[PDB]
């Protein structure tokens, strides 16, 4: 058992259900540690497919990165050991398919989390927002790259620059989702596909998944390029605007961004 | 003439029609060698556009890899000079547009083959499946990469991990196909597009096709990461599951995969 | 302040309107130089979003490359400091979002230009063509790469090899456009989004845009592959077909290409 | 304790002495497994510097690959989890400096092993050979890469194509070695340098070592190039010459190579 | 004129002489800002070659990083816009040859600075060391890469891991220096070579220098590798050892490093 | 038989001797075409090693590029299919070792040509110069890269920026040469080594040479960086200085370069 997730097994399929509704399944360190422990505990030959879900009837699938766990300024908010950075790597390297089964609204790092998973099947009422520009956070290269493998650049830029929610129907049309189903059909539609995958050759699925992962990451740059980007990110996490974005969230008010 | 293909030329357009229906146009070496010779023989200045097709009324466009040519020994059947690997390189490097004109069901290696071509125009009743997880085959990096340039990562993973067929209408919606036409209109729709292309500048088409080819290949990795993937593939070829997948297909029974 | 563009500032949004309609906003050096000056002049903290547009009611958004500036004797017109190559770099490096708000027909280099921008919102009557195979132009690697980040490879090759126009509805369906609206709604829809973006954290927007730019460019190749492609491009520029394509456009007649 | 190595710790320096004289420290699996276990056991905060050595007075440092373990069947003997391949990765990823202290003759795989280490200090009488062309072995990319970071290409090609031994004085002159010492001063000299390194900041040493490792490995190629090299290597291990080289080595006779 | 450098021009050669002897030409921001202003001022077609030198008779060429300008902990000490990072880029991108003419001892960042120049001519009495491990500084990837284009990996690792000085004779032997000459001959020898270079084709020198720069930079990696390295560097600049290294330098005592 | 070379084979070693002394073995197209034909003719299983040499007693091994064949019209003289560019690719791809056996002075493109070969054995009286800065030629990326795999960057920049000759002794010290011998020992020493190599496994030598070639080329850049370099090289071939450099050479006087 786990404090912040609940696991059920049906034949060869494991379903990991978030249990952190008190913070709307925000990706806090202690929540992600339990999610990672539950995945590791399910890395055995008789489990063939994972489903990630929020509880049935959830308004909010996940509120994204825990804003309270972001640093106050002057520190990189999305360093390699950050919980969002850990969970996306672990999903992508996990040698079984991971299906995100989505009911409710999806925010920021939770949208990156489901994008990092293998398939996304969603309720017709689910919504999707990418929100770091609401807070002034300099998103990291790996995080942004994880958003670019489904929908086109123009679509990704609209999502990130507007931070406006999109419907499940629009997320299907642009290539983000695999399927959209009525919420009463979501569980059994997802499980039917997970059990079907579970009869296929797991060692073949694992090596093809890993081949896709390394091909997806195979956009290479030189050290100077990376250090230049990192210096720009540093100017953002050093900015007055970053402090304003954090404070506006704390004070539950609209931020006033000024470009320094 | 050719034993396993038929070629027709209409001014600047050449049609290469499969003639291997006895074996559902399975990608046997003798068939691929004839397709490659026919293409090589059409690399002439007065030919400007190629169409690949199965015969009119075909239920099966191509059944994919020939099971009888798949070595149960160590030997990787997706090594550099295996016929499927040769013909996808040849299609990609060919200095004229190649249009796949699809009637019937497309499977496995034959799906990769049409994905390697420049345009796909399909009958409304055509269907598409990617099948190596049905046999436990560790599909090779180049081969997987060839499936990633049209539909997004979530869609590709659904196709590969489920091995479930999709309709022409879904293949159009996700970006695999250019056009879906009623079967009675397929040949004329495809020919008029090929004749139209054939009035454009062939040297410009050739260099822009080659620029697209090298940009599409330009996902680069270090030697250690390639050798690490090859070790994983060899472990799949050495598995009990790989033996079970091939024997099950030969014996017409459901495989029992166990994950070693 | 500018001969060939008009600028209007509405709160934090700047609308740059083409003023070269007597040449259908063809990408003449004098026009592109004024566009780049007006954009540079808008790189100030109190400007948060840019819209590029043709005048209200335009039949032609932009006619693409100016034929009279296309060099006969040798010179690559798609060299690093040619105006279209300069303006696409400037648009992609500009630290504010740039929305192309499209009314009318978009051709060739102007299609690349709007594809280089962050979002494209188009009138339901707008049309889109990529035309270099009409003239035998060997379009350059960077220019072709700029066309590959939205729609898939099969679609891009149809657009380039046919040089046929596509509707706004098809451009939306394949992932090229963000939104298609009735022409009467184009300003309201586009400005509402631009004002919304202008509420967000500009430094986070700038660094994410730059991360996407560098990831988009991170398709790397060795020097030999680049030099090989440049030799193929030079052979097209030296071709009789290239002379025929320019002469036919200048004489308002159908080119007859011969493959040398 | 270990069957095949002896470990001595002197404050922050650990000396791992080979104890496989029975087979002249040939890189047999049982010897390399003990060497890797000993290194792993020494990955502790209070150890700062490792020395690898053969016993004092040894005429042979290491005879290289155990040829009774290079399979004359079909399998690649330089696959990712071959002992030589494992030990070079472990040495390069180890977060402390590893110094090869060499007395005696160094052969083939043992030469690659010391080249993968951080520093090489050698007796004036030690000799160095790289021997795969004696046996017809298609050495792997990673393995060859590990020989290219010290001496220039022409020097490396002479070593590999001739398989001739070089002196310690020549190995110093071409940049393979750090220092050449009289044999009676070898241990004192090496330990003095190891104790000195051990006074420096270990976390800085570890991150700079890892920075050099990844820069060393950052020669990137596409999947097709790697698969093309893989197919060339398979042709070599399938050759008559490969069987002849292994047999001639086992039978202590000169091989007769014929180019197939 | 400049507070912290003296410039003389002799025909087409400019000599930039350090004037910061009271701080042993440590790389303080005020010194580097003046050196960069002097270089920019000399980017003129009548200047063909630059010499960087310390005053005649200098015991210390440069004491390297100003440790009063090292941030205290929690902050990256070698960010993109830090003075040493700016001057190495500026040296590398400068379209004229820059010759480091070395008299005296060279330390740490000053060693990286001369390595970033095009040629190094040194007095027989000059000495060179690379010192970050003395303080626990996590040297950045670009800075380490600048140290790897002359001497081999084993030699570079000895220099960095020991922080021990090498002689001009050994620096010549391992490929760091171009020439070593008696101090009395140093100015005349270096000026003769700079005048010689100044009669060659400056635009050919400039493009070949730039080709070398981008080839030297062209070791590429994926974003995850870069961010993993940055995470490791941050753990070092967050360490108690980093604070102890800085404190011990300011208190003029031997540090006690413990590995956290 | 060949007009511009003489070939002698004994056993498994072929010697290709230049026969173009009346033009100092200048790299004229007719000479390089004959060298490439003779190499192609020797790509037979019973030939195992090639030696390239000038006749015994040659003062000039090769005068490099024929200045009569360098275009003054605005054509790149180092385009992909230039004879020097062809022969360096052919030497590097050739599946046998190629030894340059040098007597006499080596200039410009001939220096690149011997650097592209696998080993260099030289007379003690031989000399080496790299001269494009004498004529104002913007040497191409591939050609510069071919000069960077033996000596370090500082040495390479001295050779190129000074265009000054270096002795065989210095060429040996800096890592360019394998061996320097007295001229009366040059044939015997080189034949001994070539016949020794010919007793080794040719398929292993061929695949290791190809692995080295691919690793050597695996310095990758994005399209924008290559196109930016191309633009710089074009500005050099459009220069007053490039005309002055070719005119001075034809008129047998010193050029006056001005930086335009
Ligand atoms: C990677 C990354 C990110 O993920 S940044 C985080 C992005 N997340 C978001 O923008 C979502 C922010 N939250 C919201 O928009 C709204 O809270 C939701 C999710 C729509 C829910 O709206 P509701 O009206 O139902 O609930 P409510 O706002 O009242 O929130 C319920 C409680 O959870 C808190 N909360 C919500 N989202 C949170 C988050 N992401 N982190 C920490 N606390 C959070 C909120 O402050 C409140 O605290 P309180 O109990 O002390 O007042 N990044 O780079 O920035
Ligand atoms: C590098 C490169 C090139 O340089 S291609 C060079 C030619 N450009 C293209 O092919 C791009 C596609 N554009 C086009 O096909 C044509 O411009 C359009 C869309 C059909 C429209 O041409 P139309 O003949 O209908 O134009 P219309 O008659 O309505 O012409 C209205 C006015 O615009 C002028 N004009 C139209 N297109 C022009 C162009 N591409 N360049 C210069 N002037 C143009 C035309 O001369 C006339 O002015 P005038 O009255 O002073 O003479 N490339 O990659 O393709
Ligand atoms: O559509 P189709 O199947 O007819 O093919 P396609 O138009 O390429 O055959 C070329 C025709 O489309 C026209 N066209 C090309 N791009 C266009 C665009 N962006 N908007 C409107 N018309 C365009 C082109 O000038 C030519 O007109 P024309 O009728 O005067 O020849
Ligand atoms: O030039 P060389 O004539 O020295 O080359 P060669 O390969 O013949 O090598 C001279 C001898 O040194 C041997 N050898 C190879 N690598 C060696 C090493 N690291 N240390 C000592 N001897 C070595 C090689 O087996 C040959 O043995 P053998 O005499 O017992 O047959
Ligand atoms: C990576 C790679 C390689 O490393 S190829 C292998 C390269 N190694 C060699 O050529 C060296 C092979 N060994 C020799 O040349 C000679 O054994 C030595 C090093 C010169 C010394 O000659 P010695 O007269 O002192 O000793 P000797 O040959 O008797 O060898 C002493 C003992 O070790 C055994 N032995 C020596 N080299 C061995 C090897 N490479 N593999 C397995 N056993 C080996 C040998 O069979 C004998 O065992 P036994 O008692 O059971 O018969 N590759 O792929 O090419
Ligand atoms: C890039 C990088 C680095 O550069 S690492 C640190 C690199 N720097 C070094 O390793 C140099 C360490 N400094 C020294 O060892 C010594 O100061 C010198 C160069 C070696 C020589 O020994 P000396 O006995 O001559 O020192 P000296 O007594 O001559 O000191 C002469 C004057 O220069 C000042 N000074 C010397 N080194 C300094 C430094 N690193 N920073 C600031 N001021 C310095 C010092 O405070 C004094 O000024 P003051 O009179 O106003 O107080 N990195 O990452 O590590
Ligand atoms: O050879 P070494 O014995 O000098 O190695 P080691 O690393 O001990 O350092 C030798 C001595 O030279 C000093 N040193 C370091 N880099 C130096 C350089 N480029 N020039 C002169 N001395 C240097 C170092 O501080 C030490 O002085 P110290 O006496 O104050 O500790
Ligand atoms: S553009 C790449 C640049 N190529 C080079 O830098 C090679 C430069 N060549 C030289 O420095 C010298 O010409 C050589 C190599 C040292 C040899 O000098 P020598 O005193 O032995 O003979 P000399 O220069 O007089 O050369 C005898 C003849 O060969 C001609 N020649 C020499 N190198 C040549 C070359 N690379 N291309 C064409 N002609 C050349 C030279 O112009 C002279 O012409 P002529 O008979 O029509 O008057
Ligand atoms: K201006
Ligand atoms: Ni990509
Ligand atoms: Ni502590
Ligand atoms: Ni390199």
């Amino acid at each position: 058992a786990y404090q912040y997730v609940n696991v059920v097994t049906i034949n060869k399929v494991a379903v990991i259900e978030f249990n952190y509704g008190r913070k709307l399944n925000a990706l806090s360190k202690v929540f992600i540690d339990d999610l990672m422990q539950a995945l590791s505990d399910l890395n055995r030959p008789e489990i063939r497919c994972i489903i990630l879900r929020a509880p049935s009837g959830s308004k909010v699938f996940s509120a994204g990165h825990d804003i309270h766990e972001l640093p106050s300024g002057g520190r990189d908010p999305l360093s390699y050991d950050d919980p969002l950075r850990q969970i996306t790597r672990m999903i992508q390297k996990f040698p079984k398919p991971i299906i995100s089964m989505v009911e409710g609204s999806v925010w920021g790092g939770a949208f990156e989390m489901i994008m990092s998973s293998d398939l996304i099947i969603a309720a017709s009422t689910s919504t999707f927002s990418m929100t770091p520009v609401n807070l002034g956070v300099p998103y990291n290269l790996v995080g942004i790259h994880n958003l670019t493998r489904d929908a086109g650049f123009h679509i990704v830029k609209e999502l990130i620059f507007t931070a406006s929610p999109i419907t499940a129907q629009r997320a299907l049309a642009v290539g983000i989702l695999n399927h959209v189903v009525e919420v009463e059909e979501l569980e059994d539609f997802t499980l039917q596909m997970a059990h079907h995958i579970s009869e296929k050759a797991p060692l073949a699925i694992a090596v093809i998944k890993e081949e896709l992962r390394v091909l997806g990451e195979a956009h290479t740059m030189n050290s100077d390029e990376f250090e230049r980007i990192q210096g720009m990110r540093r100017a953002v996490y050093d900015s007055e605007d970053y402090q304003e974005g954090m404070n506006a969230f704390l004070e539950k008010r609209k931020p006033n961004f000024v470009g320094h």
